[PDB]
């Protein structure tokens, strides 16, 4: 034994499943907004031998040793982390060490707020994320719930924004300490000015969690949250395309009043929450990051506006409804209740056939378990040189799976009865079975960043 | 740009530093006992596109579609888990997505115990960690005593724990959950004084198996999991994987008067998700699986129980040459030196020989900034085929080194000028190139588990 | 020494102190709206042996011995309790141990809610109380806001009424686990099932605080807040004339769903909270509430609501302003604002003469330290025999007061400057002295409850 | 109706009701250590006109008007508590507001502390009470455990408590305030050992006076007043005035390197309002000032130093016949037997012979249904003047009644058939009769405080 082995020798049982997902990522048309493609570049950097580095503590502010090169490569990972957002390193800091998106929240709020302290952001089915404060009728199920009193700000519905004169008059009787501004299914974009005169009001810190749409503020193509807000958290696996990892950056500096967030922010990531950093993933971020100074990042994250509004206008003729009229961003959210499916019916049906897309409510549903829409993601595909006319095709098979869904909601009833009836009913697991692979061939023509075994 | 460039070619700036990683975890000895090794099978599944997938839920219960490959990956790892630890299915169950050990520890807080409630754990400055409740006195330093009232225990004597204080503290401050782990001890943990101490009190038995993860799967070590409820663990130590955590909680069955089913793994795996993180790290959960699937091998039990002679001749090669073993023998991994002569000063001069440790409080220090213990480990030089006579000289490597440090110690001023004059005055860097020369001559002729590159 | 030595003998400097206010009681123009005249019959058992009586626990459910006559009047005290507002006994159950208003409302909370659970009252400058949370925007100064969450709800300042609608929305996102239906500076009644609607809507226990109306309660001539909230608090010596203390009713028996609102509320206000109840207290409740059940309690009653009408429509042919139009109960809130004279100088103005009132904000102000209204009582003067032309001659004297002070402020700045003005300017110090003369004659000649000399 | 109608004419019941309970009172020999008789004077001014002031906020600073008489009277009330303990008034200030003992000490953890924090306290099985932080290890019972974390201290060898236990589980709990106060224990309090134990644990010393409050006063018992910072007392038990509650509080003052005041007066003022209560009970406040003033006489310490030796007379009249004192002796005010022989047992035979109890827990009594010990109390008839050869009687009573029961242990069934056979067989009801006679014919005859009638 040497642990130098293969993994196709070593485990052929894992690197099987492994190469089967790869395929499927190959012939899927991935919808999903959240979802990336991480370059072969930074993927070799994952999986190194950074792995095998306990670096608990900070680069200089180690408390072990061992750290000599790895706290360069997490200086590194800082120092473009600013530059991929133009931030002077005088008045900015960031924090690389976040495993994730949800535990770079979680570390904002323990280093600025006391437990029980009150929390605002986005409602979930609303388009806001858990982490943001999230609570059902029934029990709190989300953790920023738990250690922290949150409360949701809703959408307006007639137009499907957010409804920034409910959050001012809600946050006035509310006071809460911290404002969320950021989203996870949201077509346009958030008018953080607007959540900062709020913020400033009620005196709260306005915390913006860039973490769908840091690839568009990256290449500068969508106004950036860093001009309003002065704690900005953000994945970096969706429009980053990299690892999966988390940021955290702060106001440094004057504010002589001072900005108290480097001591308290970089503290809670350590040692209050984590403890060894996933210094394979810090260097994963950082190779992420130096692509999204390039020319070419900023290229690609235009391409991705212009592919979610080629199928936002493409789904629009076709007589399909978006709330909020259609799209800024990304990602577009359609609307299926006035074609007659649901969001549930149609994830199923698509899914199915490689097109993995996910459910997502509308400004007015009262089903939770049948929504009537989806979240329809762009820089998946874009990733893979998709452009414009491709998405429009992309809609196309699309419809076609509704038209598909649309029939079987007439031989069937219940939700259950329907994923049974998709698999059993040859005439229609034949007619699904035709569009895969119509859709299948289209897929595998685009290449696919990453490895090509792997 | 197409994302399939090699690091080398792409960032030859990040191919560089981290070829120095691999170089200095190649060039020296490292001995701490939390650090290791991963093989090169797992690495590749840690860098694979699997880092792609989002997939937030779990095997059967998933909010997203396309998660076809990524459940049967998810269920492996369950399954290697528990035949990893001899466990059966239907009275265990695992969750594999915990980004970390710390997050795996908050979560099992999170599920079995509400906000404040009360934990008890070994100080960390006793041989802890920050996730069992550890407090500065002054401020409270991790989450674990943030969101919920810990209370520390703590036998300076016998060298080990004080296992009767526990039980003196126990019922005068009546814990939900006490804690049976450890981040800095050498000898075993009575298990079954844990269980029915937490029994009278009306507790949980929590068992973090971070440290001794790999002498409990090989049966070589006792095992918790037969008195302990609820297990997290670490896949890093001792276990050679990816860094992750995993929580093995029990499931099943009796009310002989007037049926009694176990009420753990609803909670627990609503704690995981969606309560503290989102997406789970599927790199992470199909690179762990890799290592299990090594842990069932006898490759890893005779690995395994290598390392307990070798850190048992680590400790008497070091106790036949005047030096004290804070416990009297070890059974675990690591050792504990009294440093008759103190803690933080031999670092700065081992880690510049290419050789590192770090601080640990031995039970009579009335200091913190200047402890007298060092704890190194012998999990990460055994997984490259050290043996009993190749430990045998690093002890003796060590001596040189802490034989230096005494002539130094008797120098200087303070902890201050010890580091100083290390870098500074010419003939000291004489002694220092010399011992890190032949350290680095020794070490590099031993095989390296991993990638030969990065 | 004996102890059963007079006060007059024993202490003539408290006798003489204690007999200075009740001269100025029978002198004064009591306007303040909490405040009445409480009869002999219950002073006299107020100061009694029950002072000398621990009875911790409840009647039969007692801890020590001793009271054998002393349940006997705990049971007198609620059989009257529920009598004084026609209650069933096996649908209404009545604590009277609370030691006055607050503790009582401290004890509904913590019976029915967790620490740090949601709580909603009215706002405190718009006519709530402080044990219905209140929180400046500085800090928290109720134990209701430390303990547990609250969140206020406001008036419309249109109408100066509850804005019921802003309410129903507020307690949708806010969801509170018990809404507070209870004032202490309102002129009209609160539309109780409207109430209860939204409390059924959102999940939550409707609490009405009957303090400052329960008189009327009683005497059925205004709507009853039992008919639709399930948990009733109450003062007792407001419009109840009677000692301080304080009552919590709660639903009993099947809601079979049972109501669980007997146990839980009686161990929060024993052993939880209270200790010792004061049976003096209790005793001088049920004199007073066996005075409520007679039909002279209804006439007086009839009388506080007609002289409250009395003066409004008397203030109002004078040139003034009362928010929400006049009054349907026993204050009216003069709003100062229009005549050029504000709540803190008219307060001054008015107490220098012996017209104790108070001052109180208005819907739209924006200064705290100077309010521009006053909360005019009537419960006070209607129990000594006054009719409505006695309190048209009671606002007459107002006016001339108001004239005065607004005279004042001509010559004067600061409201420090106003208050030194009053008393060392002769020209205004005599003026004042004249309707001082002319207000205590006029109050000397009507009756006062109580004793004659103490 | 006027209102100056007596009681006895008024309620021809609660006249009759309450003379029975002043008939107890004289019929009985009470010796409940916390029961006492009130002078005639201070019930006078219990019973007066300040119930009807509503005197919201302090001397100075108050929120109404028409208080220049309740502002002399408080001012007064808290000169006189200051002078009765012996304590300078600018390094001494007194809070004469809390309604009784229990409010009076959660007002000092509300000021001090936030929520969920540390206190440490005796437990009420140990001789405590529930307002220092008493859970019944199935349920949080005093609010003091539901708003505050607190760990009950408790040595059954020596009889007293374990004074270094408590400093063993101190540090190890790290409590922000220790009480130091007793309900139910015999022997003096070690104050200046509190206070460095507390000081060690940067802790805040709270002596809670309410059982020895009468001996501190007199200066007989040594005072907490210069090794404690806080001090809340009961001005009913010892001091002979009515239920209300005290907090005495430091004021005042060095810094001599690089100025140091006390932060104490303004916030348990804020505490007890506008936090937890509201209108204070001026005829409360004006009732203790009376007995305040009767307390800086010799008249009462020469009762005072009656009480120690009577209560020394009633321990060593029964030591002298076979009886355990649970301290070796007690210079406080009550005893503590070991019913050799119950405790639940003996209150019921009392009781209906016309002496009161209550039962207390001795070290080493393994249920609380039927307890293992008496408490009774010397300060109610010594304040009756009884002496010596009168206790001496006393105990001579209570021995044929326990020697009765000790033959009614012998049969029946359980503690519920002691009871039951008592007040249903025809011949146990001779010897309850014939001792219920010649006890009330030796009460009668001594001299009752108070009032004649009521
Ligand atoms: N934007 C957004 N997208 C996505 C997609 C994935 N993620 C991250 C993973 C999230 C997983 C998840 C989601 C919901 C619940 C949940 O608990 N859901 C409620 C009903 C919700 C509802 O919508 N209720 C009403 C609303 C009011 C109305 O309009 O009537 C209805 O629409 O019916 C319930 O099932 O109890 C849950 F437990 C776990 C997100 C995200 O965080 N954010
Ligand atoms: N109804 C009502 N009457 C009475 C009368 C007596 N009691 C019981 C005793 C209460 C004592 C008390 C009252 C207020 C504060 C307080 O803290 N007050 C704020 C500013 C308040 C305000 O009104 N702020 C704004 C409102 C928003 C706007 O309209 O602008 C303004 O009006 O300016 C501050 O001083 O900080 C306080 F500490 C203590 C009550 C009661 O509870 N209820
Ligand atoms: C605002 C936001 N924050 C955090 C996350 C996820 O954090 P982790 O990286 O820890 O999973 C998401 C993705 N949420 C799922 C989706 O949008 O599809 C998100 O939209
Ligand atoms: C016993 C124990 N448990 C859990 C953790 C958490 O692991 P992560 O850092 O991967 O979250 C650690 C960290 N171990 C630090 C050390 O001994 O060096 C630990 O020592
Ligand atoms: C609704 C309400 N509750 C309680 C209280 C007072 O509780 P205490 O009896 O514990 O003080 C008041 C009187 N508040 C003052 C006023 O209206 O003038 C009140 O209006
Ligand atoms: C030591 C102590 N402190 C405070 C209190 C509270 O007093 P109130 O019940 O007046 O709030 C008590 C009650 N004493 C109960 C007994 O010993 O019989 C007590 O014993």
């Amino acid at each position: 034994w040497t642990g130098q082995e293969s993994l196709s020798d070593s485990d052929p049982e894992m690197w099987e499943l492994l190469q089967r997902e790869k395929d499927r990522q190959c012939r899927g048309l991935e919808l999903i907004a959240s979802e990336n493609f991480c370059s072969r570049a930074a993927l070799e950097a994952l999986g190194s031998c950074l792995n095998n580095k306990y670096s608990e503590g900070y680069p200089g502010k180690r408390y072990y040793g061992g750290a000599e090169v790895v706290d360069e490569i997490e200086l590194l990972c800082q120092r473009r982390a600013l530059e991929a957002f133009d931030l002077d390193p005088a008045q900015w800091g960031v924090n690389v060490q976040p495993y994730s998106g949800s535990p770079a929240n979680l570390a904002v709020y323990t280093a600025l707020l006391q437990p029980h302290d009150r929390i605002m952001g986005l409602d979930l089915p609303d388009g806001g994320h858990l982490t943001h404060g999230y609570m059902s009728d029934v029990k709190r199920i989300s953790a920023t719930s738990i250690f922290f009193e949150s409360m949701p700000y809703k959408l307006n519905p007639k137009t499907g924004l957010i409804d920034y004169n409910q959050l001012a008059l809600t946050a006035r009787l509310f006071r809460p300490r911290l404002i969320i501004a950021g989203t996870s299914a949201y077509a346009r974009l958030i008018d953080y000015a607007r959540m900062r005169e709020v913020c400033d009001e009620v005196k709260a810190h306005l915390l913006a969690d860039m973490a769908h749409i840091s690839g568009l503020v990256a290449a500068k193509v969508i106004p950036s949250p860093f001009k309003h807000a002065d704690i900005v958290t953000t994945t970096t696996h969706k429009t980053l395309r990299g690892a999966r990892s988390g940021l955290i950056f702060y106001r440094k500096g004057v504010k002589e009043i001072p900005y108290t967030f480097e001591d308290r922010i970089n503290f809670a990531v350590f040692p209050s929450l984590q403890g060894g950093p996933h210094n394979h993933a810090i260097a994963a971020v950082a190779v992420a990051l130096k692509q999204a100074c390039t020319p070419m990042f900023r290229e690609y994250s235009l391409q991705v506006l212009k592919n979610a509004r080629a199928m936002a206008d493409a789904l629009l003729e076709r007589g399909y409804s978006l709330v909020s009229g259609g799209t800024d961003n990304h990602l577009v959210l359609v609307d299926l209740r006035p074609k007659g499916l649901d969001g549930a019916r149609a994830e199923r049906v698509l899914e199915l056939v490689s097109i993995t897309a996910n459910k997502n409510t509308c400004p007015g549903d009262r089903s939770t378990i049948t929504p009537g829409g989806l979240r329809l993601g762009a820089p998946a595909l874009t990733s893979r040189q998709f452009r414009e006319d491709d998405f429009r095709r992309v809609v196309d098979f699309i419809d076609e799976g509704v038209n598909i869904g649309l029939e079987v909601k007439s031989k069937t009833a219940k939700l259950q009865d329907f994923k049974s009836f998709l698999l059993k009913d040859s005439e229609t697991s034949q007619r699904l079975a035709n569009l895969r692979q119509r859709v299948e061939q289209f897929a595998r023509a685009f290449p696919m960043p990453g490895f090509d075994e792997h």
